[PDB]
């Protein structure tokens, strides 16, 4: 690094994986320096991915939005959102309750799930299932659909894609499913268990996240704690669930595959028109071309501990969840810096 | 003298629909001049509005003076807390104002103020305009307490906003205190700990007790200490004492010792009645964890019905109803035939 320019010093490959909320954006507004940071990497063909516990729309839709806001080209191949690894569950669960904002229905169908039911479809079917739903009539008409065989075909899993926006209904409906008789709507099992009636996946355990507001807000990790609390109260055993998203090894392994394939494309070893193969859930990449990968994040409990457990390096920024002075617990970030631009420039200068 | 205290949900009504025999039961008590109150953990509207609705649907006369709702004893708090966050359905703002609280803020008024405070609020712009108000000095006047009147209908916002108040710097909006503690930044009251209740749906639904467990779980997660909260509603002693006073006074009005013209003095919170003029009071409820254990701990008798939360065969791992019966009419007829 020299002033604003980068200068390759070695053939050793360094890569970055960026969180988005609290690192590149707050809400829909870019963080100062975020555009400059990715422009520098693009200019010098340094591989990076966006590894975010956010979600709600398709990978293409989200990267097109980011590209336009940051004035830089980000490929849909560069992003892993919280629910992206759900692509690998499509052959496992025929009918899913896809929980999230109403846009997750389209995301789930796009991934290939055979029979997607959104939680608003159950409110639509019978308002009295969710007595504390806030949905107005206009919202029910926009969000929900009549579903064939809603009450005669079992649900096979609950997949939480992102945070839904009507939690008294969302929590009631999830609880109904995981305490049902073998996943049939309108049923309740006789026997208590730590094992839910059908499996339930959460894609993000972030208790807190940084949106436009000056104070950290609860995220899906908080939602998960709430579902779990009521499950325990009804069963007397903690809920056996599945978790994906940072800091899980499941998500880091998936992300690592994506990064490896991206670098092959970036370096011209693979054509821009070659379809990308979905990584197998639970598998470590065969190779790893990177001398180091730096996770750039704002949340010690997600980004930093996730990178650390995985064996990646990490930059902790101060533009999101973390404020200087906060207890890092067992986190030892490789660098702590003000913002994403400083993260990239200081990492390249030190480690490249 | 024998008296009755009825739960409403799962005993007299499922949602807005009367349970069969409910009307006949209260008409039987009226015909025979037997005093009763409605002691409910539901709420949302003023005492008068609720009893007018019940009177209409059951074709009987129920006085506003006969009901204690979850939040009725909040009337005793009006000279304690100037500005309150009044949480619940939008009608609870009006209930609070009617009670005499001086500066009532509903949780939707904070969503109106800044949508970014509640990123997972489901409120549409039309709902915000209908439910909320333009409160003066939301950010420069401290909140004095959080009072949960009934279940609100937008829990991601409602939980986020209550969490902000109880972790704030001394009640000021847009602040977060530096030190963790089991003591919330301002006091918080819940009016109903019912984990479950019976609405029109065939399976029991979560109630405010579930909402309370959720607020407490995130408070514990941020603070490492359990939340020091206040709780009212059945089965609490605070609510039963309050109801007992109301029952006493209603019987004095039913007989004639007190004239109808007389304004009813508010029972001060936390005090037991000086007297106890009833041979027996029977609490008629559907929920063992609320109605039955409440009456039992208070020293009242009880009838558990099967038209709400309880199903034949459920374990009653603690409480012992005096009678278990099919419905409210069987509770009334069987109790009178045996204990009157
Ligand atoms: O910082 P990101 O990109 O992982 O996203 C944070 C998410 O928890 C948003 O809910
Ligand atoms: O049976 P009630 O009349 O006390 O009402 C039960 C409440 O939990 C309803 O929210
Ligand atoms: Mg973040
Ligand atoms: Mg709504
Ligand atoms: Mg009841």
């Amino acid at each position: 690094m020299i002033g604003k320019r980068f200068f390759q010093t070695t053939s050793k490959k360094i890569a970055f994986a960026f969180a988005i909320d609290g690192v590149l954006f707050r809400g829909k507004k870019p963080i100062a320096g975020a555009s400059d940071a990715l422009k520098l990497l693009n200019r010098n063909k340094i591989p990076y991915i966006l590894l975010t516990n956010g979600g709600g729309f398709s990978e293409r839709a989200r990267t097109e939005f980011i590209s336009s806001k940051l004035d830089v080209d980000v490929s849909p191949l560069q992003i892993i959102q919280s629910h992206t690894p759900y692509k690998s569950l499509v052959n496992k669960y025929s009918r899913i309750l896809a929980v999230g904002t109403p846009s997750v229905r389209g995301v789930a169908e796009g991934y290939g799930f055979q029979d997607v039911v959104h939680q608003t479809d159950i409110v639509r079917y019978n308002r009295d299932i969710a007595p504390f739903s806030g949905l107005s009539d206009e919202q029910v008409m926009e969000y929900s659909r009549d579903i064939p065989d809603l009450t005669t075909k079992k649900f096979d899993a609950v997949l939480v894609f992102n945070d839904p926006h009507d939690w008294a209904a969302d929590i009631q409906i999830i609880s109904d499913a995981i305490n049902s008789e073998n996943g049939m709507l309108n049923t309740l099992r006789n026997e208590k268990s730590g094992k839910p009636s059908i499996p339930i996946y959460f894609s993000n355990q972030d208790l807190l996240w940084a949106n436009p507001y000056k104070l950290n807000r609860f995220g899906q990790g908080a939602f998960r704690l709430l579902v779990r609390r009521l499950y325990l109260e009804l069963n007397g055993e903690p809920l056996q669930d599945y978790t994906l998203g940072k800091p899980t090894k499941l998500t880091y392994d998936f992300a690592h595959h994506v990064l490896i394939d991206w670098e092959k494309r970036l370096s011209g070893k693979i054509g821009q028109s070659v379809k990308q193969k979905l990584p197998l859930l639970g598998t470590k990449p065969s190779t790893s071309p990177f001398h180091a990968v730096f996770m750039v994040g704002d949340n010690p409990a997600s980004d930093i501990i996730g990178a650390q457990n995985y064996g990646w390096n990490s930059c902790l920024v101060k533009t999101g969840v973390y404020n200087e002075g906060d207890d890092l617990k067992e986190c030892k970030p490789t660098l702590i810096v003000n913002d994403v631009f400083d993260a990239v420039t200081k990492t390249l200068e030190k480690y490249a």
